[PDB]
């Protein structure tokens, strides 16, 4: 019947559910009769990704006619629903972006299911421990009263962009994580100035993925042109911002929202677009620059990192794409996750 608190139990069936991943899969237009959850493979995927690099190569160099190959050629590897179709072309930046993201968003599917299809066979066991057990990440719900919880509330309080007030954020659950040697990966950046407590939303269909593997890089097959500042993960301060990827709507209100340890440290400022493969030398980080971020003067610390919770102004930049601060970084061990929340999206609209 399981020892583990009811709030952990149920992020825990939340994160493991069939359903869920099958419904996102849907969501990214793929047929489920010809591609189905038990089907996907991590080479297919990659294959796809080298597929999907081949249309990026010939969408930079300019015809509808040249180009449909490659489409069709992306299609045969990603079954999408169209029945007796003729699909859309693939033929620009943003056909590539958005199939990079159903390809991330598949990789992270594949390892939940698989922790899932791997394993031992056990009914004397409750399947919520034993599936607990698979993402060998320790998992303790924080005291809605503690003074981490505080902090922690008045950063999501504070940090909701008035351009994302279609919805409101209410914190149901904050879990304190540690996955299991992240802390050794962690090490050579413990001390490096620039640490900093940012948001990192997925769809919680991506949590499993994240939690047993950590926060991962798209690989080298994936088209660096799909992803903004090129091959990184990327965090928010303003937690709407983060919130938005979640994935959430009126029919499926709960979301996941991570809070990472981020060692950003000399931090390559840039307002617009720019695919890297890496970092020039000295830089440890990329800032995307917003147009709002939150008051540099109410930073407060909580463990020796700063959080970056006051409200948002002006930050003086004139020319960016960005309207709210972004920060990348392009080695996973910059990255130590401290917290995890559960979120209820209250949709106004
Ligand atoms: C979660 C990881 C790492 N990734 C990202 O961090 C990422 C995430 C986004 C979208 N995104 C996002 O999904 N959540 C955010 O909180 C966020 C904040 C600021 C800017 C973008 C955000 C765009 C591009 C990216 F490279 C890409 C997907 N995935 C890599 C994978 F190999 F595991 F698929």
């Amino acid at each position: 019947k399981s020892k583990l608190p009811k709030p952990v139990q149920d992020l825990i069936k939340m994160i493991f559910d069939v359903e869920s991943m099958k419904k996102a899969m849907v969501e990214y237009e793929i047929d489920l009769q010809k591609m189905p959850l038990g089907k996907l493979s991590k080479r297919q995927i990659q294959a796809a990704y080298s597929i999907l690099s081949e249309v990026q190569q010939a969408v930079s160099q300019g015809s509808d006619s040249q180009i449909l190959d490659l489409s069709n050629r992306f299609y045969t590897l990603i079954p999408h629903d169209f029945g007796m179709k003729k699909p859309p072309l693939l033929n620009n930046a943003d056909s590539v972006q958005a199939k990079a993201e159903m390809l991330d968003n598949l990789l992270d599917i594949e390892v939940a299911y698989s922790l899932l299809r791997g394993g031992s066979d056990d009914s004397s066991k409750d399947p919520i421990d034993v599936n607990y057990e698979k993402l060998k990440t320790d998992i303790k719900v924080v005291d809605r009263d503690s003074e981490e919880a505080e902090i922690i509330r008045k950063y999501v309080k504070n940090t909701h962009a008035t351009t994302h007030n279609a919805y409101d954020l209410e914190v149901i659950d904050i879990f304190k994580i540690e996955r299991e040697g992240e802390c050794q990966r962690y090490k050579p950046f413990k001390q490096l100035h620039n640490r900093r407590l940012l948001w990192h939303g997925s769809r919680t269909t991506n949590f499993a993925g994240i939690l047993s593997q950590g926060l991962r890089i798209a690989p080298p097959e994936a088209p660096v042109t799909g992803y903004m500042f090129g091959k990184g993960i990327y965090f928010a301060d303003m937690v709407s911002k983060s919130a938005n990827y979640c994935h959430t709507s009126q029919g499926d209100p709960i979301g996941l929202i991570l809070l990472g340890e981020v060692a950003l440290g000399n931090m390559y400022e840039l307002k617009h677009a720019s695919h890297i493969s890496k970092l020039p030398k000295g830089k440890h980080s990329v800032k995307g620059l917003g147009k709002t971020t939150p008051d540099p003067s109410a930073n407060i610390s909580l463990d020796g990192v700063d959080v970056p919770l006051g409200t948002g102004i002006s930050s003086g930049v004139n020319d960016t794409s960005l309207l709210y601060n972004e920060y990348i970084v392009y080695d996973i061990a910059q990255v130590n996750l401290k917290y995890l929340l559960k979120l209820k999206f209250n949709f106004k609209t």
